[PDB]
């Protein structure tokens, strides 16, 4: 679990979001696997404008933050689960490291803001799905 929190909005994986989450909903892509909805206090997270591929990630399985190099934004395939049919996930990044289903929710953050948040793992490669170019997140 985890969640981005920046000005009235909330940023959560798809697959795991509440029905608070539905019932407030700004914006969902299933195919990114992200979800937005409104809250009523306004968060201060700040999110990354750049083209960083370098950061640090939260992995809840081992209570450690890890350093990564990751991959640029792609269309990634992405094997099923009780959430989705095996398909091609977009805006997603992969990075050599530890996670396990549970992870999903970790923010990876550059020096300049949250970058994104867990979303796949396997095989010893973890994939963020990117929040960088959701621009209308601040404004
Ligand atoms: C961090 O996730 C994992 N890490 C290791 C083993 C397994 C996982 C779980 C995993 O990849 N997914 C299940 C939930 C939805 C995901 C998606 N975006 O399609 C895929
Ligand atoms: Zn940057």
């Amino acid at each position: 679990s985890g969640a981005i929190y920046v000005g009235n909005y909330r940023v959560v994986n798809r697959h795991l979001a509440t029905h608070n989450d539905w019932a407030n909903l700004v914006w969902e892509d299933s195919s990114r696997d992200l979800l937005v909805s409104s809250t009523t206090a306004q968060g201060c997270d700040t999110i990354a404008r750049c083209d960083c591929q370098t950061g640090v990630y939260y992995c809840s399985s081992r209570r450690k933050h890890y350093p990564v190099s990751f991959s640029k934004p792609s269309l990634i395939f992405v094997e099923a689960s009780e959430y989705y049919p095996a398909r091609y996930q977009s805006h997603l990044m992969l990075a050599v490291g530890h996670s396990e289903p549970g992870d999903c929710g970790g923010i990876l953050r550059c020096q300049h803001g949250v970058v994104g948040i867990v979303s796949t793992g396997g095989n010893g490669l973890v994939g963020f799905a990117d929040v960088r170019d959701l621009l209308w997140l601040d404004e």
